[PDB]
């Protein structure tokens, strides 16, 4: 089949996008209004459900924008066939707390938020606004065969037991 | 084929599981006991071997729970087709470096660890014991071409050159 | 079709590797020489450009080598089929500004680099030389299907509205 289902959790939830056939995934928006401080670490909530069938996973991940701009780290999420439930957004302000203060807050983009009400922040401080575009979920197929313990394996490779860990060459 | 070969390298490893059909992958467990301070860096070994065939990759991942309530942050692992060595997971501890003391570390859930030995720690540090489920592996399959260098495209798309770095639309 | 066209920007770009049938990827090489300080964030440029058909997409990813050696942290670029500009990676020092001074900057490989003159650097600072091997490209099939909003799902699983965020067990 070639049909994925949706299941809306609130009214603050917005339908996942796939514009243009070249996209490779689907862009997720948060449900959300939420100020993160330096190193903080927080679950955003898309008030989003979704239905992957059996032989794939979602990868719930990052966008170019959003990542290269800010220090806002994103953990790739494995989104497992059956999983029902709400999709959260892993992630983290990775911005060192260096003790400082601004009256500015960064947005997704790193601009500078302009307020009328004077307030204090902490310096390297990004609010996440509700509906605001921050993710994307890529879909793809898995292996899942049965597992059987060996001793020694049957194709011996030309790669091996190497190589772990190669930088300079 | 639908068999995936696995090797125990030592007494302390132990074997992946997939309880469910629902789901996307297989836990990895850790071989060793290592508590990891502020900002350490390490590889932890899981004396698991595993022979991956061609056309397919191993993804060495985080999980929701050590991820989301730790600043232990995995990098996802590559495992290449025909690598039989030992499969190490990529670990950074992120929690800042504050200079401050406590006499308790967290376990992988962020949870406090009781001792009836008193002992001083630094503040943000971690221990992963020995038989802990902190990983999973998702193998999915791999495109592997023959590159043609070219100096223009065939198909132009309608994305185009665009578009890196797109944040606030 | 079994081919993958690449198009070099630069004199400075170098053509993706893919030694050995039992590799997973491409090996990505820098085309800039560049300095991260502490906490410094960048899009190092490759100056290649790849043509990836509908129903893939590729990931821009890190190596075991930099990645577990170094604080280098490269966020996984997806790369849309269409996508022809300049391919970016997504970097940044790690390593926490403790507002130290040292002679040596490191390396890709976490070594010392000696120069003959002498200056001061801050110490966590890495050097990226032309042409070095630090990112890697793996290619993988994509589900793109049409979205249904449904009110509940066809399938109820037995993983069901579970489990996000599960440690210790
Ligand atoms: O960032 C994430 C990571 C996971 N999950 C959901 C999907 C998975 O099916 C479930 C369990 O995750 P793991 O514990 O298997 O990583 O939680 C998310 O919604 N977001
Ligand atoms: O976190 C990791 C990353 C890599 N590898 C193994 C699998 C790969 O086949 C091999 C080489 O990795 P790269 O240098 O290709 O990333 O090291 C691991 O065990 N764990
Ligand atoms: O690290 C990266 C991430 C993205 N891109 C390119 C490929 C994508 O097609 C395009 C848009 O990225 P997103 O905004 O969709 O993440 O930018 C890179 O070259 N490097
Ligand atoms: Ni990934
Ligand atoms: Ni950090």
């Amino acid at each position: 089949t070639n049909t994925l289902q949706v299941k809306l959790l609130s009214k603050n939830a917005r339908m996942p996008e796939r514009n243009h056939k070249t996209d490779a995934g689907y862009d997720i928006f948060s449900a959300e209004t939420v100020v993160l401080e330096p190193q903080e670490k927080a679950v955003i909530k898309t008030d989003v459900a979704v239905s992957i069938p059996e032989g794939y996973v979602g990868l719930l991940t990052s966008r170019s924008g959003v990542s290269s701009k800010t220090h806002l780290v994103i953990e790739t999420g494995k989104i497992a066939a059956g999983y029902h439930g709400n999709l959260g957004i892993n992630i983290k302000n990775d911005h060192e707390d260096d003790k400082m203060q601004t009256i500015f807050l960064r947005n997704i983009c790193n601009e500078k938020i302009f307020e009328k009400e004077r307030h204090l922040y902490k310096l390297g401080s990004y609010r996440i606004e509700k509906g605001e575009r921050i993710a994307q979920l890529v879909i793809v197929p898995i292996w899942t065969p049965e597992l059987k313990q060996v001793e020694e394996f049957e194709s011996v490779s030309e790669r091996g037991e190497k190589g772990f860990g190669s930088c300079g060459v």
